[PDB]
Parts: structure tokens; C-alpha cells; sequence
């Protein structure tokens, strides 16, 4: 029983903390015999007989565990489970078999949320009622405020406190590093076989995407308008690989910009032409009894391909490199004053966040500003993060539209410095706005169960979102109207709360939803005007509790109604709190039983909501929440 | 060297085998290489030189899964059903107790054509039944000489063709590895499908006690689990785990050293030769994921099919006796010997190593040369509107006698481990949407849904569905009619009180049951119910009415039934053998006619033998 076995569970959804944990298991490989999985690789089986756990999680959606935590977070929620208690009570509130174990938790989350790093806290909260011993309390990485950073701190007493508490770590030290990357252990091989892009992103995400076809782009806001929004409609081709509901969601992966991917690529020091199959090589030396094998090997991370399909398709070479990254390129420079520069940003502290936050510059414009690095095209193509695949609300309903998919999509695109610097093209959104009929277009579908239309139809139904929190919704009155025309039903209409800007520029599918009213679809179509030079600024919180405050009481409290909530974060997180008012103020309850109401609405699946991430007021948002929080 | 392309398509992974062969075999006079249909860019076809294609038909003449991107491909750029239900030869396996006889390589075979495409050799077939590995060793030398000339290659080692990427010695080992992933990962790492971990509810038989036979009924729970979502008409795909005693016994007569209880891996020497020597590395294999040998026995390779010929010549120099030895390699020839001992014994890899005693097994050849544990499908017998969160299944539990009869009993895999997992244990598993056994979206017209026994799995969905439409959405639905087929009302009748208040609810306008060993009335079959009770029903539903007949079960069923509905054509509204025959055709592209083949389930003895009987 020498040689302590610490277990590295993770989940991520963009890979952040898949990155921390393999950073711990490289520290604890000093002391212990680490290992890092992800929480779905890992049997709950030897849960009872681990000695040390270590969880990095990040939390998703609504509060919710990332998708490949989901098994995991069931499987404890279910050992732990005399009866009572939701996952959405405790962890997402409204205002023993692990005797053995020791653990402890780091959760990556955003205070731009209702419920912050709720995976992590529930996680922690369940391995100490299943009987675990907690080593250090749970500690928090905001993404906006030091989330790096903290990781470092936890990282650093953490092993000191497993060291110390399993009383090993006196011939481990007080201390880039690992894996990172050097010169003589990465190598890019020639290989003839690449394959074919749906294939090559199904091995590098462990999951089958489909090939889908682009039928046509349309506008959905006036010419004479800032900001543009895209009806984008595909064709399936009868993959069953497709098949959807109205309210699930359409996974798409982009590719970057070809002239930014080419000032990337005329900027590496040694590189092939952007031109040639090559698969990455590593050497990697194992450890044996007869004393160490050292051999080269597979990265086996991206698939075969040319450097330039490799930036274009598969790597992210727009987010901000974190400071670990920074820490790789400084020992690149070759400039006193510019390599300094980068060594004070590695640490992630305020200098960091300000040139971040500031710039938000990419891979380029880094390299760019610090013109003294010597870029190994091998480093990139192994430290770099994968090019993650954007969600969209599905548009269409299936039986109206066989074999196609429709989205919405606002097209994001901004300046960076607060106005002052370039541009800065949202990549999966720039993408679909400018993808021609022969191109390829790799997706897959996210059933979203929680967000579909109720099972029955005499039901009333309240449709709340602003902007392109609209997208599901049309899937819901293209459903109903087939229902009614085809299916020979007659569903309770439903009422829906939009919300724009202006009232002839942004007011997207109007006529669409106006046919819908008239077909019986909807009783009444409620929208809020933000921007109108003629009037107040309204949202559809305001709407609420202006104009329908009696229609939701009467529909959630007498006529077990539903209501749904789709796109930003603030916005929902607002809505609720307009509904926990309208049930106050319209039944006499205290933020008690309005709180309790609604914490039962959502626990019997009546009250949904569809969260976007921080899509609105962006700038501000974010800057607000940035510096009230450090 | 010219570049040839062999590209193949597979289910069950015979097509796969054959293809990494005649890559071997290619590799002599040309650039070979294999790869599925869909592992492929159907771009890059019209600038290949030599494309070989080998593979299966599935379905009822559909092309396999993964042959469904590349036939359409050919399809529009050169309906399916009515046709067929660069150099390039094509070996198209399949089994002639199907109608549409290797249906997809026949279909394959006419569009390359139709593609600025050359044929080399005929296209030839391979019955599962009779002679396949020998009709595809013959056209496998056949093509490749054919290709040699025809791409002008001289005299070259043309009697090379026991291949290199055949078990040797030192090639494979067993590294030890202290984490093992969980079930339902290693299969979607090994499949390259999502599989999810799914719960037992609850089983329950269907069947009479006083039945000799047994179908069950099956609960599964899916947990939320948005990657389980389906449809009526949807089936589900199953991985089931081999029985304990046989994966022990087969342990037990292991050489190699392995511990059952520890994790391992198994890695396999790579080398590149040089002009002093190789310089290589041992790599992962990468098939199997870590785990212990207990559990790849158990749940991820198939310990049960009987051993391929080619499997068998690597144990012939295995075995430390003579005749043994000497059988081995007859056997090792596809040929009468070989297909008659198959037949008959149906040996397990358990049997054979006790039939032939001096083998001596390394469990790396096992762990190697095994194929993969392939998981069983099965209709969904459940409404996701009626029964959220769950999937029913509808199973027939297989058993049977080997040696006709007079052998030990073997039992089915997937339907027997159905039948003895406990409540909560896990159930690996995933849904694979059937688009053309759905119900019509368009629900005032009539459908006749007729198939006996677990044929009416499907079934159960689409009444449950219509239940649904008619109890909580308001809708009213033109009813449907049951034609279903068992043995004794008294015992074969499963869901009888089911489908009977599915009817006192307006979902069925009428049910016809066939009984087929009431010792009182005669044998019935379904397609003597439609006949003898619904000719004009049938006629005026696929004629005026815009109807559906959807049909599911047996192959040999689900054909009676369609030369039945033929002749209810001709009879009933006067139209000959080829205007009635080809207006089902366009039925079944018009979608309307639907079929879902089990594969060969009813009189399997039987059946099977006649055919075997027929072709030799
Ligand atoms: C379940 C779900 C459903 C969704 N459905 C939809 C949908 O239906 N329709 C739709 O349009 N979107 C939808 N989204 C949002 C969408 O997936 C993408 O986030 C969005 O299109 C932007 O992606 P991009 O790839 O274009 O830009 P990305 O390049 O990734 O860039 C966005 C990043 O830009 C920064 N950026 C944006 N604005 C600014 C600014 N003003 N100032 C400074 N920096 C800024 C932020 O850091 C932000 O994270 C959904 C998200 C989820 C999770
Ligand atoms: C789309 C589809 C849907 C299906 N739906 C269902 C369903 O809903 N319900 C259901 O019960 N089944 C269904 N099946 C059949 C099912 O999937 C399995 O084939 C079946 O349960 C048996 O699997 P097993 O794994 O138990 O036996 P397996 O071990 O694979 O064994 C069967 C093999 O046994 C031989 N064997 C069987 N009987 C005999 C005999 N009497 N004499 C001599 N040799 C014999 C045959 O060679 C046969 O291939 C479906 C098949 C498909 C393709
Ligand atoms: N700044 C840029 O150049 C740029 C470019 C591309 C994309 N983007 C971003 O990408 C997003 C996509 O646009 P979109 O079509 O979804 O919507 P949008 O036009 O940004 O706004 C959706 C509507 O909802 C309102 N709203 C804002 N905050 C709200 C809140 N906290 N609660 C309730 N309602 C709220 C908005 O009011 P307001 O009048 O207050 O906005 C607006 O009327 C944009 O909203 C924007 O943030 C920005
Ligand atoms: N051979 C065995 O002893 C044995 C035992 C257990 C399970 N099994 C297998 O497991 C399967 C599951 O049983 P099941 O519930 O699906 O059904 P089943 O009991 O095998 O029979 C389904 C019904 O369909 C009839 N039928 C048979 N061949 C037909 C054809 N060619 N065309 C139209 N109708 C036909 C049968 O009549 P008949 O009376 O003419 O058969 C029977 O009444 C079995 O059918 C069988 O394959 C076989
Ligand atoms: C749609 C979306 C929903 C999110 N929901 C939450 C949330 O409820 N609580 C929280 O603390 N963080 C939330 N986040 C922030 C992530 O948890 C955070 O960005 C994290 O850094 C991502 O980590 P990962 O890369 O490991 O998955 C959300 C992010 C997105 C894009
Ligand atoms: C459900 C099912 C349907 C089948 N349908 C056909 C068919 O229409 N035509 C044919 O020639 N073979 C058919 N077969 C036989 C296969 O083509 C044959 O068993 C082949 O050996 C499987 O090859 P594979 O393992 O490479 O996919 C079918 C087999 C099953 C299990
Ligand atoms: O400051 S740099 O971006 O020129
Ligand atoms: O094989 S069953 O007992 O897990």
C-alpha cells in the first residue's frame, strides 16, 4: 500500500478543466501515483476503494453538470439517495460507502451566473455525505476574474495538504514544466492518408458528426440595420444521425478564417508548405523495471492532416492564450523589454486581465505584438485548444420541414480596445454567414429533453425570449401549426414574449409569427422595444409583468400552464425574478411560497429554460462583473 | 505501383475481414488499401485508378449502415428499391434465404458503371449459407490477376497469396495497466458509436407458463438520457455479455499466463525494416480498451460464432498431436468438410478447443483474432409519449439443440444474458432510428400492421403512440388493422388484452390473429389472413384509401407476405404478375409499404437446411 494513488476526475465542455487536471496529475505524479480521467471514462465501481480524488470540474447550461459529468453526478446523486431533494433544490436554489475516501474539489464557473461553479459545489457537497473526508474546502476559478490563477493557489496546498496528510512528501520538493512542450519531444511525420473532415472531427470529439448541406442564407433584419441576424437552412439527407424535436439544439463545428489561419501559418519558423498530410509524432518515455523505454508514438489528438486544415478545422487560434501558454512563448523571445512583457502577463494576475480582457487578442495578433518569437509550428499544433463546436436552437419543426434544419443566428462582431481596435469576427457565427452550397457542413444534434414542447397539448404555453433567444420557439409554432392544419388537433395557444430593438429593423420573423396568431398557434403576441426613439427602454421582464402578470398567474397557478425561457443568462436569470414578483404580488405569498412555487414548477419540468451563456450587453456585463469581483 | 482502393461495408464485420485480406493480397502488384465507404470522400472516386469493393447487404436489400452515405452518392450523381430490390470489381456477401440477394453489391456494381466506371471482373456473390469464404478466396485470385493484366504488370510473385497480418509470436503482449475504463465507454471507444448505460426496470414473460418456448418483456429505464431518444418504428442496439461458465472454461483452457482479475493491454510490435535490420516500437493495438481478460471475454469479443477458416489454419499450427492437426486444416479449407461441421455442430470457441484438445491457446491470438462482440437489436416496443424516460423491448428468448437436436443445448447471447440480468444491473445500448418504419405523418389513412410472434414488437409502439394521439392530444386517427400470427391462443398470444383495449379505444378498427398449432383449426399463417379476410381492405387501402401495410418479422414471412399483396392485386383489381408487382415497387418508394427484417428467425432447421439444399 506504498506509492498512494490519487484519481484526477474531470469534466469539461471546452476543455479548461481537462487542461488544470492534467497540469495536477503532473504535480501529484511528485509524490503519488496520479492519473487523470474524465468523470464518464471513470467506473463509479472503485469509487469505495479510492484513497485520494481530486475533482476539476466546470458547470454548463443552467447549472447543470458538463455533459460528460452528467453519468457521474447521477451515479453519487443516486448512492446518496427516506426520500426527498432535487438537484435543481439544493445546488440551483432559488435564493457511510466513501468512509475510505479523501477529496477535494475545484470548480471552474463564471459569476456572470445564477447558480456559480454548482457542479463543483454539488460534487463537494455529495462525496462528504456519502461519508468522504474533505482535504481542503472546495475553491472556485472565475473565467472572469483569475481562473488560472486560482487554480495554481488550490494546486499548490492541495498536494501540500495530501502530501502532508498521507505522510509522503519529503523527498517530493517545494517547487513551465511537464508535457509542455520542448524541441526534442514533439515531431510532425509525412503520412499520405487524411481523412475526410466529418470523420477526422468524429475521432478528435468522440462522438459521430454528419455532414450536413446548406440549401440558403437569408436576412432576418432590415438592410438599414447595424447588426445582422441569419436564417440559415440545411439538408440533412435523410441521416437518421439527425433526427430531432422541437428544442434541441444543433452542434456545428466552423472553420477559422483562411486569411487569419494563413498569417498564423507564415509565421511559424520551421513549417511545412500549409500543404502536406502529416500526423504528430511524440517521444515518449515510459518507465520500466529495466529503467526507462523511450520511443516515439501517435499524439493521437488530431487526426492526419495538412497544418493548414489543422489551424482551419480542428484548433483554436482565436481565444487568448492563458498564462501558461504565455509562459511557453516567452521562452521563445528574443528581446529583453518584449520578452519581460510576456513574462509578467504569465502570471495571470491583473496585467493578465487587463491585456485580455483589453485586447482579446488572438494566436496572431500575439505573435504580432511580440514579432521576436520563434514560432515551432509544433507547438501550436499540440498546445493549442481544440476548435469547439457552437450550439444553435434548432428552428424548424421536423414533420413541416423533413430532412432539413433551420438556425437563427446573430451574427457577432465587434471592435476590440472599446471601440478603438479592429474587428473581431465570432468564428462559428462569421463562419455560417459566409459558407457557399458547395461547402461541407459538420453538426451533430443535442437533445435538449428539459426544453421540449409539454407532452400535452390542452396545456398553455408561455414562450419568453429576446433577440435570437426566439430560434426554439419557431421550432414550437411550426409544430403547433402542422398539429392544427394536419394532425387534426387543437392545442391551447400559446403566448409569446419577444424582444428587440427596433420596431421595423429588428423585429425578426414578425410576419412569420403574425401568420402563426392567425392560425390559432398563438392567443397573443407580446414584444418589447429596447431602442425605439419613440418610447421607453422595455424587456420582456418589464412585458411580464406590465401586461400578462394575470394571464401567467392564471396559466402556471389554475391552468398548469408552462412557461419557457430561452437565451442570455441575464435576461433569464431576470425573468425569474419577474415571476417570483407576478406570483407575489398576485397571491399574496412571501418570497417564500413564490420561491417555493417556482422551485416546484421547475422540479415537475414546467418551468424551462434554455440558456444562451452571456450573449446581451456583453461589453458591459462582463466588464460590470469583471471588476465588482477582484 | 497503381493506387487500388478497396472500399467495403459491413454489419456484423464479415465484409471487413475479407477486404484487409485482399489488401494483403493487392499489396504485391499494387498500392492497396481498405477502408468503409464512410471512412471515405466520395470525391475523391473519380480520380482513383482501382476501387474494389466488398461487401454486405442488410435490411431487406438495404445497404448496410455504413454504406448508406456512399449508395445515395452513386444514386444521385449517376428509385433503390424498385432497381435493385476508375476500375472496380465488386464481391457482394449475403445470404440467398433473402429475396434481394446481395441487393447492395448488385446495386454497387450497376452505378459504377454508370460513373465513368470500368468492370474487371464479374461481380460475384457469397452465400452466408453455402461457400461464402470459398466463392471469395476464388474471386479474390480471379480480380487480382484480372487487375494485374489489365493494369500490365509482368511476371511478378504471383503465388504468395496464412497472410502477414496473421497472429505470429512476438508481435503481441500483455502490459499491464492499473485503470480500466467503464463498460459503456470502452464499448463507444471500440464501436465508435455512442453507447449509453441504460437500467433494467423490470422483465416479465409473455408466454404461457405451460409454454415450452419464451418471449419476454422488457423495461429499461434510460435516465434522461437525451442520447436514447427515438421514435415508434425505432429499434434499439444491445451489448450484451457472454455467459460466466463459458468465458471461464475458455479461460481455464488458456495457455497464456494472464490472471483473469487484472487490467491489461495489448500492445503489438511495430517495425520498419531498414538495410541493417528494423527500427521499431511496440504500439498499442488499440481494438479492445484496457480491461481485464475476464471482461474482454465477456463483454467485448465473440466467444461463440464458430471460428472462420481462416481462424482455424492459425490453430492448426497450434496443435501437438496429427490427426488433430490434419482436421484442423481440412476444416481450415471453407469447403463441404468445413460447412458441414459448422452446420451441424454450431461450435462454440469453448467447443472447439475440447474437440481438438492439443491446441495450445496464447490468449493474445484470442484476445487478437476474436471478432468483436457485435450487439443485438431490437424494435422498441414503447411510446416515448406514453412511457417517458423508458424503452420496452419485445424478446423471444433463443435456444436450441445442436446437431439437430441431439447436442447440447446452446443458448442465444443477447436474448439469454436479457433473461438473467438482475433489476439495476447495467444495460449498454443504443438507438438506431428506423426512417422507414415510422408511422405516416399524415394520420387519416389506414394501416394494415402485420407480422407473428416478437414481429409485433413495433408494433406495440405505434398503438401505444395512436393511443396517446387519441387519450391526451385530441386527435382522431384513421384506425388501424392487426395481423398477427402465433401458435396456440392459449400460449402465444402475448399483449392479447393489449391490443384488445387498444381496439375498445379506436386505435384498431379490427385484429386477425393466425394460429399455426391449435391442434383444432389448420395452420394459418398471416399471409392466409390477409388473403382469406382482408383482400379487399388491403386492396382498397394501397389503391384508393393512400394506405400503409407495414410489415415486420422473418424474412420468409415478410416474402410470403409481399407474393401474397401481389396476388391480392392481381385477384381483387386485374392487373398481371408484373403490373401489380411493380406497383408495390412503387409502394415501397413512395413509402408506404414498409418492411423490417429480423433476419432468419422462424423455422431456422428448417428453413436454413432447405437452402443450403438449394443451392448444392
Ligand atoms: C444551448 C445553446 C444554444 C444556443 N443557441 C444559439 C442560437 O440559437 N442562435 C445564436 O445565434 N446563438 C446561440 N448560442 C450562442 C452560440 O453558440 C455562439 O456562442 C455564438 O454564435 C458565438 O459564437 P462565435 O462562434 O461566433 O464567436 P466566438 O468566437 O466564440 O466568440 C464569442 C466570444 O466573444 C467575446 N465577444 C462577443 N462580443 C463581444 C463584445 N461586444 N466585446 C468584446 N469581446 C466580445 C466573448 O468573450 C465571447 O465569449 C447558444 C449557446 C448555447 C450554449
Ligand atoms: C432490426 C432488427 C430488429 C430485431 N428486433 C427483434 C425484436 O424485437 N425481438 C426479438 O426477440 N428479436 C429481434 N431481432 C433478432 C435479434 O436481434 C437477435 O438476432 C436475437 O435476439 C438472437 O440473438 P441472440 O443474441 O440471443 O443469439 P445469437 O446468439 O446470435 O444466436 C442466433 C444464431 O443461432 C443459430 N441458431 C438459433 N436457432 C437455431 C436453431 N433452432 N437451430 C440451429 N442453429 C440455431 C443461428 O445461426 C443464429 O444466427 C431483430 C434483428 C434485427 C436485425
Ligand atoms: N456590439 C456589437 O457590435 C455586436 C455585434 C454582433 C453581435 N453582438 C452581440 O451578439 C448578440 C446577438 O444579438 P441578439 O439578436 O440575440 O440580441 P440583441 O439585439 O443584442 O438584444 C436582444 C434584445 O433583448 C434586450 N435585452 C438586453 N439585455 C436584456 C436583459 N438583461 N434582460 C432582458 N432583455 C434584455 C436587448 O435590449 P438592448 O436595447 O438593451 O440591447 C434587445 O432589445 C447581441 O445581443 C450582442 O450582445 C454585439
Ligand atoms: N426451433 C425452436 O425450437 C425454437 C425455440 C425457441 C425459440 N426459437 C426461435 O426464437 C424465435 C422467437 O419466436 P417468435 O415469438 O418470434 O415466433 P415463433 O414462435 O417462432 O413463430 C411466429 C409465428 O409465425 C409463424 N410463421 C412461421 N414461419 C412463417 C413464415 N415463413 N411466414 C409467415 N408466418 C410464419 C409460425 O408458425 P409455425 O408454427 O409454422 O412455426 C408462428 O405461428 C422463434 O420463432 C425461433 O426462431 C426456436
Ligand atoms: C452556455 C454556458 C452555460 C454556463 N453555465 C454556468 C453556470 O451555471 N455556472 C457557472 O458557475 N459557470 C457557467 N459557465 C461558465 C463555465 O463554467 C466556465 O466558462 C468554464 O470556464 C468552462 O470550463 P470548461 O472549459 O472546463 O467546461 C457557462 C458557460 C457557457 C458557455
Ligand atoms: C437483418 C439481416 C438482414 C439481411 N439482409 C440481406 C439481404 O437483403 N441480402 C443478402 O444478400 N444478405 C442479407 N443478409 C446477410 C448478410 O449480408 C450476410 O450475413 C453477410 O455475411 C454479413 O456480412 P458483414 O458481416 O460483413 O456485414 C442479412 C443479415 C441480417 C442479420
Ligand atoms: O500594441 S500592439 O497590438 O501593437
Ligand atoms: O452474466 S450476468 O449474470 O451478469
Amino acid at each position: 500500500a506504498k506509492r498512494v494513488k490519487a484519481t484526477i476526475l474531470y469534466a469539461t465542455e471546452t476543455g479548461k478543466s481537462q487542461a488544470y487536471a492534467k497540469t495536477l496529475c503532473e504535480i501529484f505524479k511528485h509524490a503519488f501515483d496520479a492519473k487523470a480521467m474524465s468523470m464518464e471514462e471513470y467506473d463509479i465501481v472503485h469509487l469505495e476503494h479510492e484513497a485520494l480524488v481530486l475533482v476539476v470540474t466546470s458547470t454548463f447550461g443552467n447549472g447543470d453538470p458538463p455533459e460528460n459529468g452528467e453519468k457521474f453526478g447521477c451515479a453519487l446523486m443516486e448512492m446518496r439517495h427516506e426520500e426527498r431533494k432535487s438537484y435543481k433544490v439544493r445546488f440551483n436554489s432559488v435564493s457511510g460507502p466513501l468512509a475510505n475516501v479523501r477529496f477535494s474539489v475545484f470548480g471552474l464557473g463564471s459569476r456572470a451566473y445564477p447558480h456559480f461553479c454548482a457542479f463543483g459545489h454539488a460534487v463537494d457537497t455529495l462525496l462528504e455525505e456519502l461519508g468522504g473526508e474533505r482535504i481542503l474546502k472546495m475553491r472556485e476559478g472565475d473565467e472572469l476574474c483569475g481562473q488560472e490563477e486560482a487554480f495554481r493557489t488550490w494546486a499548490k496546498k492541495v498536494f501540500k495538504a495530501a502530501c502532508d496528510v498521507f505522510c509522503v512528501g519529503d523527498d517530493v520538493n517545494i517547487e513551465s514544466n511537464d508535457r509542455s512542450w520542448k524541441r526534442n519531444k514533439f515531431r510532425l511525420t509525412y503520412v499520405a492518408e487524411a481523412p475526410d473532415l466529418t470523420q477526422g472531427l468524429s475521432n478528435v470529439h468522440k462522438k459521430r458528426v454528419s455532414a450536413a448541406r446548406l440549401l440558403s442564407r437569408q436576412n432576418l433584419q432590415s438592410p438599414k440595420s447595424s447588426r445582422s441576424t441569419i436564417f440559415v437552412r440545411l439538408h440533412t439527407n435523410g441521416n437518421q444521425e439527425l433526427q430531432y424535436q422541437p428544442g434541441d439544439h444543433l452542434g456545428v463545428f466552423p472553420g477559422n478564417h483562411e486569411d487569419l489561419v494563413n498569417a498564423l501559418i507564415e509565421r511559424l519558423e520551421d513549417a511545412p508548405p500549409a500543404n502536406h498530410v502529416v500526423k504528430v509524432e511524440m517521444l515518449e518515455e515510459r518507465n520500466t523495471a529495466l529503467g526507462v523505454i523511450s520511443n516515439w508514438k501517435d499524439e493521437s489528438r488530431l487526426p492526419p492532416c495538412t497544418i493548414f486544415q489543422a489551424f482551419k478545422y480542428y484548433l483554436d487560434i482565436t481565444t487568448p492564450p492563458t498564462p501558461l501558454q504565455l509562459q511557453q512563448f516567452a521562452s521563445l523571445a528574443t528581446n529583453e523589454k518584449e520578452k519581460q512583457r510576456l513574462l509578467v502577463l504569465s502570471k495571470g494576475l491583473q496585467e493578465y486581465e487587463e491585456w485580455k480582457w483589453g485586447k482579446n487578442p488572438t494566436m496572431v495578433e500575439v505573435l504580432e505584438e511580440f514579432p521576436s518569437i520563434q514560432m515551432p509550428a509544433t507547438l501550436l499544433l499540440t498546445q493549442l485548444s481544440l476548435l469547439q463546436p457552437r450550439y444553435y436552437s434548432i428552428s424548424s419543426s421536423p414533420d413541416m420541414y423533413p430532412d432539413e434544419v433551420h438556425l437563427t443566428v446573430a451574427i457577432v462582431s465587434y471592435h476590440t480596445r472599446d471601440g478603438e481596435g479592429p474587428v473581431h469576427h465570432g468564428v462559428c457565427s462569421s463562419w455560417l454567414n459566409r459558407i457557399q452550397a458547395d461547402d461541407v457542413v459538420p453538426c451533430f444534434v443535442r437533445g435538449a429533453p428539459s426544453f421540449h414542447l409539454p407532452r400535452n397539448p390542452q396545456v398553455p404555453c408561455i414562450l419568453v425570449g429576446p433577440g435570437t433567444g426566439i430560434a426554439p420557439f419557431r421550432s414550437f409554432w411550426q409544430q403547433r401549426q402542422f398539429d392544427i392544419q394536419h394532425k387534426g388537433m387543437n392545442p391551447c395557444p400559446m403566448v409569446l414574449v419577444f424582444g428587440c430593438r427596433q420596431s421595423k429593423i429588428d423585429h425578426i420573423y414578425r410576419e412569420e409569427t403574425l401568420q402563426a396568431k392567425n392560425k390559432g398557434v398563438f392567443r397573443e403576441l407580446y414584444t418589447a422595444y429596447s431602442r425605439e426613439p419613440d418610447r421607453p427602454k422595455k424587456y420582456v421582464q418589464d412585458v411580464l409583468q406590465e401586461q400578462l402578470a394575470e394571464s401567467v398567474y392564471r396559466a402556471l397557478k389554475e391552468q398548469g400552464g408552462h412557461i419557457y425561457v430561452c437565451g442570455d443568462v441575464t435576461m433569464a436569470a431576470d425573468v425569474l425574478k419577474a415571476i417570483q414578483r407576478i406570483m407575489t404580488q398576485q397571491g399574496k405569498l412571501s418570497e417564500e411560497d413564490a420561491g417555493v412555487f417556482i422551485s416546484r414548477l421547475r422540479d415537475d419540468n414546467r418551468y424551462h429554460e434554455d440558456i444562451f451563456g452571456v450573449t446581451l450587453r456583453t461589453y458591459e456585463v462582463t466588464n460590470r462583473l469583471r471588476s465588482e469581483s477582484i
